[PDB]
């Protein structure tokens, strides 16, 4: 019930979580393209990612990867250069490591759960987002930052 | 060949590469695919974009050789370069070269310029063979040579 309701809330907001392994690889590919400050259109960023993902993850599509990009967009990860032509995205300087990018990504899904009234604990979050229990403290610190400080 | 061997040696000596007519055609189309909308990519990311799509079709493709193809386009003044502080330089295809024909004209002209630098005299028929593997690009090659040789 809980997971189903979380992923519905994510999809309701134009976003997607592709499962722990696929999301991790999708994010590492976004990072590979943008960590040096390259400025890519959605077209080109998605082309870059889908092409490399599709062999291992056949569910990779322009639509599903676009939705992962939208999650990062909603999280304010990008500097956007607007045009008369397709707008460009760069990763903001503070988010050009996997740890940082993953922190904003994960925080955005927690905020979505808060927006939808879902009460999820660190252990549950670790399973949901990583398929393991090695990110409990990572998830606890995300939640603390979204609540009144001590 | 003598002229062919010498031409390609001259190109490679300048940090540039021509992958063969079929392969170079595909490589340039993939550069176009990444850059035709005005995206600004580092050499790193442009090479990655190209090799990831080229290598499955042409298994001899490497980051090193594709890097040399990008250098040929750079040498040919095809890019608008930007550089923010310490971050990597970014390449955009100049607006005038965002079609295959326009991009090939500048690429092909640069290779002709290299031939001239090296003192190689190659006729349009030979050029058509060299750059396209056919005899259907002789007039294209003549126009390129005339533009390099003769003021308009
Ligand atoms: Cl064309
Ligand atoms: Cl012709
Ligand atoms: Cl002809
Ligand atoms: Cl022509
Ligand atoms: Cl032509
Ligand atoms: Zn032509």
């Amino acid at each position: 019930q809980l997971s189903s309701n979380l992923w519905a809330a994510v999809r309701a907001r134009g976003c997607q979580f592709l499962g722990p392994a696929m999301q991790e690889e999708a994010l590492k590919l976004v990072l590979l393209a943008l960590e040096d400050g390259s400025a890519l259109s959605r077209k080109v960023l998605v082309l870059f990612v889908v092409q490399r993902l599709e062999p291992r993850f056949p569910q990779a599509s322009k639509t599903s990867i676009g939705h992962v990009v939208q999650l990062l967009y909603r999280a304010s990860c990008f500097k956007v250069t607007k045009r008369d032509d397709s707008s460009l995205m760069q990763l903001k300087e503070e988010f050009r490591t996997y740890e940082a990018l993953r922190r904003e990504h994960d925080s955005q899904i927690v905020q979505i759960a808060m927006e939808a009234g879902l009460r999820i604990a660190p252990d549950q979050w670790s399973s949901l987002l990583y398929g393991d229990q090695s990110h409990k403290s990572h998830m606890q610190s995300i939640i603390d930052k979204l609540q009144t400080p001590a």
